[PDB]
C-alpha cells in the first residue's frame, strides 16, 4: 500500500535468480542444466546415479518421475513474486509516476526472465500474470509483448552504478529480447533485435575486456563487458543446506571442481568432479586461442608437473567421465569462499555471467546474416575472434558465427539452445565414441518431461510433453 513496502517486494522478486544451483533439495545450476545436453562437457560425479536426472537429460532419456524439479519451482517462485508487485502497485498511493514505472519495468523484465527458464526447458507450461497451459508459441507471444511494454516505459538506465549492479537495465532487457526472438526464430522481430544490439554497441559503457582471462575472475565481475550477472558473495554469506534461499554464495564451483584436489595447489580447491570438460573441447581450440586455458583447466598436467618439480606424489581422485580437464570459468579458486560464515560449499563468490558484450556482437553479426538489415557483421565477428588472440580474420558466415559462439561460451548455458534454434542439434548431438551418449537428439527432445507431481496435481489440466 506504501512505496517502501513495494521497494522491499521488488528486491524479493530478484531472489529466485540466485536459487536454482541449490534449492528445493536439488542442484539445478541453470547454465549446466543446458550445457550437459550439448557437446562440450561430460556429467561426472561418482557415477550415472549421482545427480541421476543430469545423466538422463544428457542422454535424451529424462523421465517425469526422475526430472530436475528445483528449477521449475525457482522460476514459478520468481513469477509469483513479480505478480505480487504488479497487484500491490494497483493498491499503492503517493508512489511517483517515475517510481511506479521503475518498479513495473523491473518486475515485468524479471517475470519474462523466469518464464524464459521454463519456456526453454519445458516449452508448454502454465502461464499467469496475476496470482492455464500455453503452447511454447503462446508463452513466446506473452513474453515478447511484456518486454515491448518494459522498453516503452522508457525508465530503465542503459547501465547501473557500483551500488545497484544486478538490477534490471535496458541493456539486460535488450539481450533478453534478442535471446527469445532468436530462440523462437521470429524473423519479424530480427530488425528490432538488431537495432537494440546496435544501441548496446553504440554505448561507450559496454565493450570487450581486452584479456579474456580477466572475465571470470572476481575482479571481472560487472566489468565493461558485463550486461547482466546473478550476484553471489562470500562476504559474511550464510546460505546453508536447510536455508538455501538466503542471498549468499553459489554451490557451482563445489559441484564442478576435482574430487579431493589438494586445496591451494595452483590456487585451486576441491569439489565433487561434475562436468569434466571433454578432451574434444580442449582440442577444438587453436594453440593461439586464449579461451582454451580460460575454459579448460588441465588439473592432471598441473599435478604431473608438480610431481616432477617436487617428487610427494600428489593426485586428485578421478570420478566418472574424468578427462583431466575441468571448467576453469567456474572452478573453485582458493580464497573465493574465505569470508563466508556458514557451509563453505554453498558460499562461493563467483557471479553467474548471463549476458556479456561478446554475445551482443555475435547476436548483431548473426541478425545481419539472417536479413535483419545492414551492419558490419564481419567487424563484429572479428572483434570477438581477435580478442581471443586469433590474428587471421574470418568471414561472417552463419557457420563461422555459430562456431565463434561455441568457442566463446562453454559452460555459460548457450550451446544447447544455439544447436536447437539453428537446426544443428539433430546432426551434432549423436552417440559419441566413448559410449556415454548412446541416444540421438530429435525434435521430440526439444522440451523435457514436465515433473510427474505437476501432471498429477493439475488433474488433466497440464498435458505431458511427448519427449
Ligand atoms: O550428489 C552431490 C554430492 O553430494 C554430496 O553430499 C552432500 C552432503 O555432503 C551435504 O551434507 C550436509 C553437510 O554439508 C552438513 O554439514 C555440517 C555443516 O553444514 C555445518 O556447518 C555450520 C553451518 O551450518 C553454520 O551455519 C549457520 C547458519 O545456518 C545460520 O543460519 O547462521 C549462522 C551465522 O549467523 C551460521 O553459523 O555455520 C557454522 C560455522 O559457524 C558451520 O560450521 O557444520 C558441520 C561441521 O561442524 C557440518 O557437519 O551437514 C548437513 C546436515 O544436514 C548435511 O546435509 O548434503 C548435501 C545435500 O543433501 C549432499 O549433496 C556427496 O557427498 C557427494 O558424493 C555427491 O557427489
Amino acid at each position: 500500500t506504501t512505496d517502501e513496502h513495494i521497494q522491499e517486494a521488488v528486491v524479493a522478486a530478484y531472489d529466485p535468480l540466485h536459487w536454482p544451483d541449490w534449492a528445493f533439495d536439488e542442484y539445478n545450476p541453470v547454465n549446466l542444466m543446458s550445457d550437459i545436453m550439448a557437446d562440450d562437457l561430460w556429467v561426472g560425479g561418482d557415477s550415472k546415479t549421482d545427480n541421476q536426472p543430469w545423466h538422463l537429460m544428457m542422454n535424451f532419456e529424462a523421465i517425469p518421475t526422475n526430472m530436475i524439479y528445483g528449477l521449475w519451482k525457482c522460476a514459478y517462485s520468481g513469477v509469483k513474486r513479480c505478480n505480487d508487485v504488479i497487484t500491490y502497485l494497483d493498491w499503492a498511493t503517493d508512489v511517483t509516476d517515475a517510481n511506479r514505472a521503475y518498479y513495473e519495468a523491473q518486475v515485468i523484465a524479471l517475470r519474462v526472465f523466469y518464464y524464459n527458464w521454463v519456456w526453454k526447458f519445458w516449452g508448454n507450461v502454465p502461464y499467469f500474470d496475476k496470482n492455464e497451459q500455453l503452447t511454447a508459441d503462446q508463452l513466446y507471444e506473452k513474453m515478447v509483448t511484456s518486454l515491448e511494454e518494459v522498453i516503452q516505459l522508457n525508465v530503465l538506465p542503459m547501465r547501473e552504478d557500483s551500488e545497484n549492479y544486478g538490477r534490471v537495465t535496458l541493456a539486460m532487457v535488450y539481450m533478453l529480447y534478442a535471446e527469445i526472438v532468436m530462440y523462437q526464430n521470429d524473423d519479424s522481430r530480427y530488425s528490432t533485435a538488431l537495432k537494440y544490439m546496435e544501441e548496446i554497441i553504440s554505448s561507450p559503457q559496454y565493450d570487450l575486456m581486452p584479456d579474456y582471462t580477466d572475465i571470470f575472475k572476481e575482479t571481472g565481475e560487472w566489468s565493461i563487458e558485463s550486461i547482466f550477472e546473478i550476484n553471489y558473495k562470500d562476504d559474511n554469506a550464510v546460505r546453508d543446506w536447510g536455508s538455501p534461499l538466503v542471498a549468499g554464495g553459489t554451490a557451482l564451483p563445489t559441484l564442478i571442481s576435482p574430487y579431493i584436489w589438494p586445496n591451494g595447489t595452483d590456487n585451486h580447491d576441491r569439489g565433487w568432479g561434475f562436468c569434466p570438460v571433454r578432451k574434444e573441447t580442449y582440442e577444438r581450440y587453436s594453440n593461439n586461442d586464449t579461451r582454451r586455458n580460460a575454459t579448460c583447466w588441465n588439473a592432471q598436467a598441473v599435478l604431473d608437473a608438480h610431481n616432477a618439480e617436487h617428487p610427494d606424489k600428489l593426485s586428485y581422485t578421478t570420478r566418472y567421465q574424468d578427462t583431466g580437464f575441468f571448467l576453469e570459468k567456474y572452478a573453485a579458486i582458493t580464497g573465493n569462499n574465505k569470508d563466508q560464515k556458514s557451509s563453505s560449499e554453498l558460499n562461493w563468490n563467483n557471479n553467474l555471467r548471463i549476458y556479456r558484450y561478446s554475445e551482443t556482437l555475435l547476436n548483431a553479426a548473426e541478425l545481419i546474416t539472417r536479413g535483419a538489415g545492414q551492419g558490419d557483421a564481419k567487424k563484429y565477428l572479428n572483434l570477438v575472434h581477435k580478442r581471443a588472440g586469433l590474428v587471421t580474420e574470418i568471414e561472417p558466415t552463419l557457420d563461422n558465427i555459430i562456431e565463434e559462439r561455441h568457442l566463446e561460451f562453454v559452460g555459460e548455458g548457450k550451446r544447447y539452445w544455439d544447436l536447437i534454434r539453428t537446426g544443428k542439434a539433430a546432426s551434432v548431438l549423436v552417440p559419441d565414441a566413448y559410449g556415454y551418449r548412446t541416444n540421438s537428439w530429435s525434435s521430440s527432445k526439444k522440451y523435457l518431461p514436465i515433473p510427474q507431481k505437476e501432471i498429477d496435481a493439475a488433474k488433466g489440466t497440464l498435458v505431458q510433453n511427448n519427449y
